[PDB]
C-alpha cells in the first residue's frame, strides 16, 4: 500500500520535523500538491533533528513525505493518529538498508498549529 | 485515565522532542523512573521545537511527560503507536486553556534510535 | 480531555462493535448527533461480542460512545488511527472498576464500509 | 515493510475479530508461533463479523494475520496502538482489488482480556 501520503484540510498550516538514525545521509522531501515544498537532509545515528518547518497544505490538502539515501528511495511506513478528536499526527518511518529498524529517517507531521 | 505515561523497554535510548503552539510559555518535564531527566521551555504559536534530547529509559522503562503553563498543569492526551512491529512513537498533546486544540505543548517520544 | 467522541465524514456508513471483559453487565450507547443510534448490553470476561451494527453518521458526522455499568458512567479512553490514508478506526476502552485494564467494554468503530 | 505481524507479551490472552467489506469471499488466518490458530471465511459488503475468537499468544508472543481471496493474498496494512499505557489494539486492513479502500477484510486484535 501507498505510505507517507496524507490528506489534510485545505489551506491549513502544519508542522513537519525530521530525525535521522542511520549511517546513510537522509534526504526528506515534503511534497504539497505533488510539488516539493520542503527538503531536509543530514546524517545522525543519534536522532538529530535534520529539519523542521511550517508549511501550508494549500488548496489540495495533499501532503506526501518521500525519503531517499544516495538517490535510492527508502521503504516507508506511516499512519495517522488523532487524539481527543482534535490533535493530528501523521507519522513516517523509513528503512534505507537491511536491519529493518525503520528509523533511518523519522518524520512527524502535526496539526493544527497556533 | 492517566495520560502521558509510557512503558518503554528498559535501558533503551529514546528521543524526546517538544513543540509549542500557545500564547502561554510552556514548560515540559520528562521524568524517567519518577525523576526529572529533561526540561524544555519556550513560547511560540508556530510549532517551535523548544527542546529535543536523547535519554535512556532506565531500569523500569517508565517515562512520564508533564506540562505546565505559569505553574498550572495542562490537561494531557496521549497514545503510543507502533509501525511494522518495530518503530515506536509515544505521543502527547496538552491543553493550557479553553479552546481544546490540545497542541499547546506537543511532545513526541521515539524509539529505537541508532 | 473528552474521550469517545469522533467526527466522521457526513452521511457515511460505519461499523460499531463492542466487546465485554468485566464481571459486570456493560451498557454501551452509541450516539449520532447526540441522539441514541444503537445500544448494546451484555456480560463477558472473555471478550464476547455484545453488539455489532452498521450505522450512518448522518448529517452531523458526530459519533459518541458512552459506557456505563449499573447506570454509572465508565471512564473512557479513545483515539482514531488511519491506515494508508484510507482506512479509519475509532477505538474506545472503558474502565468500570479499580484495576485500570480499560477493557471492560471495548468499542471499535470502522469506516468506510462496502 | 512486513505488515500484519505483531509481537504480544508471551502468554497473553487476546481477541481477534475479522470484518468483511468486499464482493469477494475473505479468508482470514490467524497464526500464533507460525501455526494457524484461527480461521474465518465469509463474504459481506456490510461489515459482517466473519469471525471472532480468543487465543493465547503462547511462549513466543508472535501473532500474524494473513488474508486471502480465492487463493490470492491480499495486500496488508497494519499498526498497533496503545491507550493509557495499557489497552492494546493491533489493526489490520487488506485490499483484494483495485479501489484501495483497504477494508475488504479488516482484522482487529485486542488485549488484555478479562
Ligand atoms: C547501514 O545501516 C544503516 O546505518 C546504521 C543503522 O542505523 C541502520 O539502521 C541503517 O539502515
Ligand atoms: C490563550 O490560549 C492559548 O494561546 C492561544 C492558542 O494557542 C490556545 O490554544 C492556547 O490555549
Ligand atoms: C469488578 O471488576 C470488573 O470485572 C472483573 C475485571 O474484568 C475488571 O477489570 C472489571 O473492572
Ligand atoms: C471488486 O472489488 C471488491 O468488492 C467491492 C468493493 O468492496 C471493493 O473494495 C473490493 O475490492
Ligand atoms: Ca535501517
Ligand atoms: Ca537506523
Ligand atoms: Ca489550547
Ligand atoms: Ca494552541
Ligand atoms: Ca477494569
Ligand atoms: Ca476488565
Ligand atoms: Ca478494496
Ligand atoms: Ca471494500
Amino acid at each position: 500500500a501507498t505510505q507517507g501520503v496524507f490528506t489534510l484540510p485545505a489551506n491549513t498550516r502544519f508542522g513537519v520535523t525530521a530525525f535521522a538514525n542511520s549511517s546513510g545521509t537522509q534526504t526528506v522531501n515534503v511534497l504539497v500538491n505533488n510539488e516539493t515544498a520542503a527538503t531536509f537532509s543530514g546524517q545522525s545515528t543519534n536522532n538529530a533533528v535534520i529539519g523542521t518547518q511550517v508549511l501550508n497544505s494549500g488548496s489540495s490538502g495533499k501532503v506526501q513525505v518521500q525519503v531517499s539515501v544516495n538517490g535510492r528511495p527508502s521503504d516507508l511506513v506511516s499512519a495517522q493518529v488523532i487524539l481527543t478528536n482534535e490533535l493530528n499526527f501523521a507519522l513516517v518511518g523509513s528503512e534505507d538498508g537491511t536491519d529493518n529498524d525503520y528509523n533511518d529517517a523519522v518524520v512527524v507531521i502535526n496539526w493544527p498549529l497556533g
